[PDB]
């Protein structure tokens, strides 16, 4: 099985090194807590709210020691009403013995509310 | 193999209520005819086009019984000229033996307009 | 084991024309350098930067012979300031043995700038 591991956090500020600092802040919490092994993650995607600007989550992810091979792509985050401003959600796929109800799943910085 | 399947509906409100009302409507065809457990889902990504803004469409998933597991997060479509209006898409990524030419892909609502090639 | 390739290209205008050759010209690219076949693809995702209105790059998977049932959905890329503009991107997950550092990534046009390693 191939499974999906999510993740969100919220920056202050909407700079680079803001934006860069949380979201590798927030990939490695997943991948301590899931042990996760770049080869053996399939791709990653990364979403930002519309309102932040500075530079593209998935910068961070070069910053990690042999992850210079993992698939990863951005998008946006639909803007929705009463939502959470300023937030970065990721979305890995791992290949994962693991079930599905124990899968860690890391939510950090405002986004400790979920 | 893993294999995805498709799913597309629209709502006439931008509301809460009627966005999880037909996003649960689509997500219960396509188990249906997909005979979809929720631990073969190894993840779930829901789009909608920029002129949705009420609620979260993911939030429907959670009211259907077992699938509170099962990883989803929300993208927005891109604004294309003509494109179909308050328009929610559905990506399931599924364990199946079953082949692509018979995976059974939904489209409900305006969103039959989208591809009748997969009917 | 299943593994995702990445691809990114631009377009120089945007039109429909352009937008679909554009990106037949990416996929067919990644196809051939990975000897993809459509059977093995799990499904496929298509981001363009928030100034592509013209046409759904998806829409170019048509006009690949025997796609027709590759799972196929857009969406769209963040407005990042001074970010490619113009840029269409694909993540494609294939069923494949080849190594993650095998995997041939392909960027085209002015987004060979991107990932000058990959
Ligand atoms: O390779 C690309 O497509 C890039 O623009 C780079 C990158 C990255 O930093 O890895 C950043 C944004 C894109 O959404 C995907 C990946
Ligand atoms: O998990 C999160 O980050 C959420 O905000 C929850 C939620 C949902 O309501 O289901 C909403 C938006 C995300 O794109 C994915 C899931
Ligand atoms: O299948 C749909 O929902 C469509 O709108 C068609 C289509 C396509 O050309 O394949 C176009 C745009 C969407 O992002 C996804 C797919």
């Amino acid at each position: 099985m191939i499974r999906g591991i999510r993740g969100a956090t919220t920056v202050e500020r909407d700079t680079e090194e803001e934006i860069l600092q949380k979201t590798k802040q927030l990939l490695e919490k997943i991948i301590e807590e899931n042990h996760t092994k770049p080869e053996d993650v399939v791709q990653m995607l990364l979403s930002a709210t519309p309102d932040l600007h500075a530079v593209f989550p998935a910068k961070a992810v070069r910053e990690l020691s042999g992850w210079q091979y993992v698939p990863v792509t951005c998008m946006q985050e639909m803007d929705v009403t009463g939502g959470l401003k300023k937030c970065i959600r990721v979305m890995m796929t791992v290949q994962t013995d693991v079930p599905q109800d124990q899968i860690r799943h890391v939510y950090l910085e405002k986004a400790v509310v979920l």
